[PDB]
């Protein structure tokens, strides 16, 4: 679990989105698990604008934060669940760390501010999907 509130935006894992932010749906995209809903209340969370590939992540299924190198955004394949199909995910980065199903919706942050969320992981890697490109976030 876990959201990112920018403005009156919140954005979250499309596989963990609510009857509310379905309600109040802005966008949403399958291929990038992601799914951006609006809020009444004002959101503080400062979105980086770089290309930073060295950031740290919350990762819940330890109560800890670990500093990471990542990828930078690509199409990766992903193999099947409850949620979605086997399919590439696109706008991916990928980082050797710590996860298990339950760290998804995990901040991954550089010195700019909010690189991503986590959204998939396993055998000592971590994904997170990106949200630097999102530029109307801020506007
Ligand atoms: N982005 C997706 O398609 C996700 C949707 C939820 C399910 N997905 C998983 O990867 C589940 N899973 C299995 C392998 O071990 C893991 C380690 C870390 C994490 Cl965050 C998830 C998993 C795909
Ligand atoms: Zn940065």
């Amino acid at each position: 679990s876990g959201a990112i509130y920018v403005g009156n935006y919140r954005v979250v894992n499309r596989h963990l989105a609510t009857h509310n932010d379905w309600a109040n749906l802005v966008w949403e995209d399958s291929s990038r698990d992601l799914l951006v809903s609006s809020t009444t209340a004002q959101g503080c969370d400062t979105i980086a604008r770089c290309d930073c590939q060295t950031g740290v992540y919350y990762c819940s299924s330890r109560r800890k934060h670990y500093p990471v190198s990542f990828s930078k955004p690509s199409l990766i394949f992903v193999e099947a669940s409850e949620y979605y199909p086997a399919r590439y995910q696109s706008h991916l980065m990928l980082a050797v760390g710590h996860s298990e199903p339950g760290d998804c919706g995990g901040i991954l942050r550089c010195q700019h501010g909010v690189v991503g969320i986590v959204s998939t992981g396993g055998n000592g890697l971590v994904g997170f999907a990106d949200v630097r490109d999102l530029l109307w976030l801020d506007e």
